[PDB]
């Protein structure tokens, strides 16, 4: 509009006067060493990656040997290094870089330097550096540091003259602002902060934030609650709202809001409306946001909507739009403009003039140590400028430095464009709404096959959503209205009841009987095999695209029942909410992936190129498949094995585990809803002592798909090898048989990541995963530090019923598992030494303590035998060679992990740590279809990888038809013929 | 010459002018044939339907067969072109009569006289189904004798065709009135340059009988030229018959200008005639087998023997016609062509060389190119019609060839009379056409390697290939008597248990002595392979593939030598031995390329912040237990596949082909393969067989052999013993009981020799061999008569003599086992044929055919692995399929059928691992026919195909979280936001 253009002219002219008054920030001073290192990082993305990852690992390089080797592995030798580049050249320069952005390493030093900044005319908001909070003790250390800082500031602020203002209180900064202002990171107050336990996380954080806030109010100071990643945004908003209402008359409490979030337009509207409704005032520090790359990656990894804008100008436009909304509401909402962008700052200054906002309702904030000319200009133009000033230990100071280097050298950074790229000032001061429309239009100007979308994994449950948080209590309650049923066999499209019933109960409350399961005798199993055999010829002759359609229909049937199917798993086998939902989404992924794989593999392909001849290569099913499924992934692996057999043209006789037979019945419901032909899927739970060998030995079985224990799998393999009278085929074995999986913790591991990932790998679903970490192999010189943090984090977690989301893990599968795991725990405590043994609930339930045992060596039984429970063995390796040797010292080879930031050690692990799925710098559990096709060799399996592009072939046999096309000396010319044209 | 070329173009222009727009009957769109060919020429799919229908038509001998084939080829009435049941039968029969001068000798003679009254001479040809026996050769021979006796009685009453001078009793004053053409291979059912001398003699002896009768009436005999396979044979028949009757002028030979060889062949033949002071006659043609020769050569990696630009054949024709005309004193000339440019060229060159008219005449095929025929009559006056006569069944096959000829895209007749091609282009000097076309002309590999191609088959059209086997067999006999040790960890290990290996066709000939490994030595070889495995596994896949490539080049340089060893050690025929070695080479070249393709880790998934790479790992030590019947091919295939995938091999060759097994030692050592990667441990199964299979350090077993042993291995290998690292992977091929179905509409000219070769090639010792031929009721009696009659022509004897079809079986144990099966089968069904065998030493089993066999019989179920063929009589096609599927095996199968419905039913329900349509069911090639089956024939692994190497490995995934401190590198295939 006309008015829009007139204000834009004022902003652009203010930005022009801003640039004209300024000279480069010190980070862009290419005379200094950090300016040279950053200049080459901005020209060479390969070097940027090396340098920034080096600074990240640098604080763990605690010996001369670690440091020298990492320097060579990251940067090469002295020949390949850049001109400005050893153990002294980098160490002093990197440490000097990190000190550029921190106001001190101790509280006393920080307070002295904060006083110096005041005499230069700058206010401050003080922040405490820290490694990630992984325990209650660490949360207390962080909390008590703020309390210590506030006590030091309390004794000094009385002697500080307020920064000069235009009027008001000469004891206050600019006449109105509190002299003491601190910022706190909420998740640093609770190591288990997680919206899966929303109330518990809010309360734990609020209780510590309240203790800090009371001290702040005694000082008449300001507390700002910082905003972190999207995972915790709603938690943090709720902490702010509760604390504000507890002290409704105290004005000096702020919250950060992130303009790069699509949610923020609504979140700001909501918070303003909420403050009006409750008749309180608030303060907002508006930022763009600090986690852009992380949010984009994390959402894409989980098929979630990306919560951030992804055109940089959209964040700039959102900031100016949201800053206007705050300034319009200045009577209720104090404003802190937190940006280094001259356009953004100039826009806020002119909007404040347009809206005639009193100066005591807005101030400007920049980070200590950067954008100095923008900082000096704000001081000279506005006069109210506060530095965000972190202080503390150099180890988290190094991580902070990396984030600042990333911020300043980003391709889209306003600072880089202004002071490194010689950008045109007109384009820099452009209305970002104009930039948005241009970038969108340019963008407006992976494919599937056969009209189907490409494969994508089904979205994980998203507990940032109120509706997802509410769904599990709702659907667990709805499931409890349908208990007590008798589940029959399902054979040839008919329900068949038998007189032999086995109850299935809640492992966390065994007095809760969920239903009764009919058991098949050998007669009923034989009927199921016969029905599968009779259905096989017409199913085999069904078009592969048509067979795949049944799987797609079953996938949509499960997708529509996702929370219901999950709730059943919570009760029948003690899955935690996330674990249950991930089991159902994996089942859906198998269906969607195997449908597409059969479509891909179902068309015959010409092979060879000789003329006068056509050879077509294609696949045939085998016949009847016995599918013997585990309880620990009761829908995922059951549906994967069964649907793979079915879509490739076989018919299935399915034995679910005797303790997850209701989940097994879900397969019946899903295939029935898909309209699958009768006999193609038959459901025969039964007693292995009655019908187990019968099923495996039967001459009409052509394939056995099994996931379970090594002892049972090896026995099945032995028995299936025999060809009985009337047996058409050599029986094909698809077998997955578990593991004894290790994670290696290298000297240079990032323990803030390694500790929580190891804890989840070991104790997620109380360790009942073939992929679970049961050995953590820790390098000698990091052992004591790692186990202290691991044990301290373990002590914060609670063991209890899985329907309660506050519990980390709960009861194991049944009484037999409990007895067997407890025996293994006693064996392990005699082999090594107990480091942690959790409390468990009193009363009923198959509870085994969360157990960590140290001093374990490869000779020990709990270093070799799969326990399948919450028992973690900690092993102390003398060097990295022994760590790999120990990792490889079992009969198994299923999964493994390594936390290391050494290129040489990672290369050695990739080559020699020969598990079927090796994970680098993350947990070794949670494989996804297509991304991590899953399975191993040695005693862990027969080298079949479910969820990958080699799997379906195992359910089939190849066939070739060769035709001589020549008649009377002529043959049709075919497209791919080798000919003479 | 430009002036000569202008005279030729003007001569052609007058020719087209004198034709007056007339079209040959095949291009007359007012007639039914013209409409059918018009639509065939506009619609390639209909051409295929109509031409294949005319081919199958003579076998549609019942009303049901006919009705069903019409519907299957053409659809229902609504789906048919307008010009289109009894109407179809009569129109096709009328088409065939257009090209045939009669059905009986008396009718042919009467119609040849009518031709004379219209001014045309003739050369008479006898129609016949393919000669598949000596009796059929005698019928064909005696038909020419009968024709000549009839012509002898008539020719004296024929006034000679008018000429300008010479003898009034001869045609045009000089040509004999009786002129016949004979197809040499119709005189011998086993004509094959692999037995060059035997083929020449057999053909020559019958050709001489015909020639004597020809000379008795002062007639002309022309020896026609057939496919390139027999070209040198036929040239040699002509030269010998010429020299036996050096003074008799009226003997001709056909030469084909579409052959690259023909410039030299014509020159050689003229020089030969000058050297021997004889005269010759040449009927120069372009050639009748062009599509076949191009296909056959491409199928065998042979140089295509024909020019492949059509103008090159035209240019060769004019060049070679000039050469003949220049040599008219020695060489009489028949210009056999329907091409007005070609004809005009010959006319003008003869005029410019002043060639006497008695030294050249013109020939066309009866019933086609009618305006061309008439124009030659008018301008030249000396025009002879090639006139076949005889039975309608071969008459239909001849009709198809004529329809193909007339409607070809490059046909001069199609271009002139269907396509309205420009006259100036039609009459252009074809040398100018060649240059323009060659100018216009002016499959890839991966990583600097050429694409995979199968190694060329031995080519016995070449004198050097025919001479190589006797020379290399003799060299092998200078190498007999050696002791062959074990080969373990790069070292020779001798034991004191020696087993001789002898020639199965002459057991008194001892080829050598083979050391036997005990369990100690097998344990040592397993230990050596296990110790070599870590560094071999860590060797780059491209480097491992390089050892296979070097081994293939080492074998290629020794091809005839390696072949000769197999002739003597296991009784391979020359072709079978060479094919064994080329298949070994193919495995090496193919698996090298496959490992290069599979050796690179691939990114899987597309999520950012994450890299997943999917790749493969070897297993460890592989036991390789190889058969004697493909002793280099399958040994090298199984061993090289295990090796290239990063495993190490302990290899047990068969106890009766251990010298061939030692060739793997020689080849891998020449390639420089690291020690311990390949270990050679022949041994007694009763001493070390279970020990090798049971051993805990074995991770994979690759086996080809009997079902009984394969199933034993599968059972024992499933056990996991203390210290065993892996569940043992089985790669197993266990033989078959393979059937070929002969449908009612089968082309028996093709089916009979393909069944014979499938059943008796390498005396039936192939897992793929046809041991059951399932024949539809209504064609049973005719099929077995022709099969037995062909079998009777073949000879059983030593494989080093190429005259023998098959020879001795593998050893004394096999001979006794097979002979016992033959006796069992003779009590179940009824003997149809039992060949003679040589007297004296040798493990000979008669070539044996037994009829009346039913699925309940032992020899319809049990694999005999020898020259014993069961013939089964099925009452209908459903029963034929049911009987084909009635065994416990499912390895190979064949069907001869020209019914789309029956072929579709076979493709779906005849569920063998390798089904072959209208050809033999043996002889699978790498990549073209990946080989192997399920049921009791194997575990679904297919050697020579793109799924095979994965069976020697296990997959592995590395997943890396690439995010540090909130940032990750962006990778090319990331799902991102730009
Ligand atoms: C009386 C007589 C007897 C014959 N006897 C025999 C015989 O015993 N053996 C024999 O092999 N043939 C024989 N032929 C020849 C054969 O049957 C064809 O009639 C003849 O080749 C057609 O040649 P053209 O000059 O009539 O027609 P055109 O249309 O001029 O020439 C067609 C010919 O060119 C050749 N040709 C087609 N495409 C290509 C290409 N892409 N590249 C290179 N060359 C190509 C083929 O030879 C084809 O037949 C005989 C022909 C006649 C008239």
């Amino acid at each position: 509009s006309m008015l829009n253009s007139e204000l834009n002219t004022k902003i652009v002219n203010r930005g022009k006067e801003f640039f004209g008054s300024i000279e480069k920030p010190s980070l862009f001073n290419k005379g200094a060493w950090m300016g040279k290192a950053m200049d080459w990082s901005m020209q060479n993305e390969q070097f940027k990656i090396q340098m920034f990852r080096f600074v990240d690992v640098f604080p763990s390089l605690t010996t001369s040997k670690l440091l020298t080797e990492h320097i060579r592995e990251y940067f090469g030798n002295e020949q390949d290094m850049p001109a400005f580049m050893l153990n002294k050249v980098l160490t002093s320069n990197i440490e000097e870089m990190a000190r550029q952005f921190i106001v001190g390493e101790t509280t006393k030093e920080a307070v002295k330097n904060l006083e110096k900044l005041r005499k230069d005319g700058f206010a401050a908001v003080v922040d405490v550096l820290g490694e990630a909070t992984l325990s209650e003790e660490e949360a207390e250390v962080y909390t008590n540091t703020y309390l210590e800082l506030l006590e030091a500031l309390k004794k000094e602020q009385g002697s500080w003259k307020g920064l000069p203002g235009k009027g008001g209180d000469p004891g206050l900064d600019w006449g109105h602002a509190p002299k003491v202002n601190i910022a706190v990171k909420p998740t640093w107050l609770f190591c288990l902060a997680n919206p899966q336990d929303f109330e518990g996380s809010v309360v734990a954080i609020l209780d510590r934030m309240r203790r800090i806030f009371k001290k702040v109010m005694e000082l008449n100071g300001f507390l700002c609650i910082d905003m972190e990643s999207y995972r915790h945004k709603e938690i943090i908003l709720e902490v702010f709202r509760r604390l504000k209402l507890e002290y409704r008359d105290y004005p000096h409490l702020g919250i950060v809001l992130q303009a790069y979030l699509k949610d923020n337009d609504k979140d700001l509207d909501d918070l303003l409306a909420w403050a009006k409704e409750h008749k309180v005032q608030i303060s907002v520090r508006l930022v763009k946001g600090a986690y852009w790359d992380y949010e984009t990656v994390k959402a894409k990894q989980n098929d979630w909507e990306v919560p951030v804008w992804t055109i940089k100008a959209e964040s700039d436009a959102a900031y100016e739009r949201q800053a206007r909304k705050i300034l319009e509401n200045h009577q209720i909402c104090h404003f802190a403009c937190a940006s280094h962008n001259i356009r953004t700052i100039s826009a806020v200054m002119e909007m404040a003039r347009e809206l005639n906002v009193p100066e005591d309702r807005y101030e400007f904030q920049v980070l200590y140590g950067m954008a100095e000319p923008v900082r000096k200009g704000i001081l000279k133009v506005a006069g109210r400028i506060r530095l965000y000033a972190p202080y503390g230990n150099m180890v988290p100071g190094m991580g902070y430095l990396v984030r600042r280097l990333l911020e300043n050298t980003a391709n889209e950074s306003f600072l880089r464009q202004s002071f490194a790229e010689d950008a045109q000032i007109e384009r820099l001061l452009e209305d970002p709404a104009v930039t948005v429309e241009r970038e969108r239009a340019a963008r407006a100007a992976r494919k599937g096959l056969g009209g189907l979308p490409p494969f994508n994994n089904e979205a994980m449950v998203d507990f940032t959503r109120a509706d997802h948080r509410a769904a599990f209590p709702k659907h667990i309650a709805q499931v409890r209205t349908q208990l007590g049923k008798t589940y029959p066999l399902f054979i040839n499209g008919k329900e068949v009841r038998t007189n032999d019933l086995i109850p299935t109960v809640n492992p966390n409350k065994p007095s809760e009987v969920l239903g009764q399961i009919c058991q098949a005798g050998t007669t009923e199993v034989g009927d199921a095999i016969a029905a599968a055999k009779a259905a096989f010829p017409a199913w085999r002759d069904t078009d592969p695209r048509t067979r795949a359609e049944y799987l797609l229909k079953a996938a949509q049937a499960a997708r529509k029942r996702l929370f219901e199917l999950s709730a059943w798993q919570v009760l029948e086998i003690g899955k935690q909410w996330d674990q249950a939902y991930a089991d159902v989404t994996e089942a859906i992924d198998f269906l969607e992936y195997y449908a597409r794989e059969m479509i891909r593999l179902g068309q015959p392909q010409r092979v060879g190129h000789a003329p006068g001849e056509l050879n077509h290569y294609f696949y045939e099913p085998k016949g009847v498949a016995a599918v013997i499924a585990p309880w620990n992934f009761p829908l995922a692996i059951s549906m994967g094995m069964a649907s793979a057999a079915i879509v490739t043209g076989n018919c299935v006789v399915f034995k679910p585990s005797g303790i997850t037979s209701i989940i097994g019945w879900h397969l019946v419901e899903l295939f029935r809803e898909a309209g699958l032909p009768e006999g193609v899927f038959n459901f025969t739970p039964g007693r292995g002592s009655v019908m187990g060998d019968y099923l495996v030995d039967h001459p009409d079985i052509s394939l056995i798909a099994f996931t379970g224990s090594m002892e049972t799998g090896l026995r099945i393999i032995e028995r299936a090898a025999k060809v009985h009278p009337g047996q058409a085929n050599v029986k094909k074995i698809i077998s997955e048989m578990g593991g004894k999986n290790a994670i290696i913790i290298d000297d240079d591991a990032d323990l803030d990541e390694a500790v929580p990932h190891v804890l989840y790998s070991a104790f997620g679903f109380q360790g009942q995963k073939c992929s679970a970490c049961s050995r953590v192999i820790v390098l000698d010189a990091v052992y004591d530090k790692f186990i202290e943090r691991l044990v301290s984090m373990a002590k914060a977690t609670k063991v209890g019923p899985s329907e309660d989301p506050a519990n980390y893990m709960g009861a194991v599968a049944d009484d037999k598992a409990m007895k067997s795991i407890k025996e293994y725990a006693e064996i392990g405590k005699r082999e090594g030494h107990v480091l942690y043994e959790s409390p468990v609930p009193a009363g009923e339930g198959y509870f085994v303590p969360m157990t960590i045992i140290g001093g374990i060596k490869p000779e020990h039984r709990i270093a070799q035998e799969e326990i399948f429970g919450p028992v973690l063995a900690v092993m102390r390796a003398k060097d990295f060679d022994q760590a790999i040797e120990w990792a490889n010292s079992t009969q198994f080879a299923l999964t493994g992990g390594i936390f290391s930031r050494s290129p040489e050690h990672l290369a050695k692990a990739r080559r020699e740590f020969r598990v079927g799925n090796l994970y680098i710098n993350r947990n070794n559990t949670g494989a996804l279809v297509e991304r991590q096709p899953f399975g191993g060799a040695r005693m862990s399996g027969v080298g079949t990888k479910a969820g990958g592009p080699d799997y379906l072939l195992h359910f089939m046999d190849p066939r070739v038809v060769t035709e001589n096309t020549m008649r009377r000396g002529f043959a049709p010319i075919e497209e791919d013929d080798d000919w003479v044209d």
